[PDB]
């Protein structure tokens, strides 16, 4: 059974945009987005299309990639680090939820590897 997704947009939150948080959409999201490995982490975990009713026993703070996208599209994020942290706990919870050496854990590893290339320098 899947829980509603992480929310886009909140109206109690102040919004922001910086040119590192627009850099984060141009250029490093919508470039991981294209990598052979990005497919598994472009939407919400569906427990269950994908047969994994354990999914959501197991990651209590979920994130994917689709949700990021419409989190930078709304101006959701107040920095640049907020959204780190998302894309951070996107890679967590696949390592949590599986084990060293599982494909979907090699796919995650490659995609967190050609990630902190594309951060370690921001634009000013
Ligand atoms: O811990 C995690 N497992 C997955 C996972 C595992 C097995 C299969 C899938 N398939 S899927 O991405 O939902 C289906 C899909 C297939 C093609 C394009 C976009 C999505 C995801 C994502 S995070």
């Amino acid at each position: 059974m899947n829980p509603p997704p992480p929310e886009t947009s909140n109206p109690n939150k102040p919004k922001r945009q910086t040119n590192q948080l627009q850099y984060l959409l141009r250029v490093v999201l919508k470039t991981l987005w294209k990598h052979q490995f990005a497919w598994p982490f472009q939407q919400p975990v569906d427990a269950v299309k994908l047969n994994l009713p354990d999914y959501y026993k197991i990651i209590k703070t979920p994130m994917d990639m689709g949700t990021i996208k419409k989190r930078l599209e709304n101006n959701y994020y107040w920095n640049a680090q907020e959204c780190i942290q998302d894309f951070n706990t996107m890679f967590t919870n696949c390592y949590i939820y599986n084990k060293p050496g599982d494909d979907i854990v090699l796919m995650a590893e490659a995609l967190e590897k050609l990630f902190l290339q594309k951060i370690n320098e921001l634009p000013t």
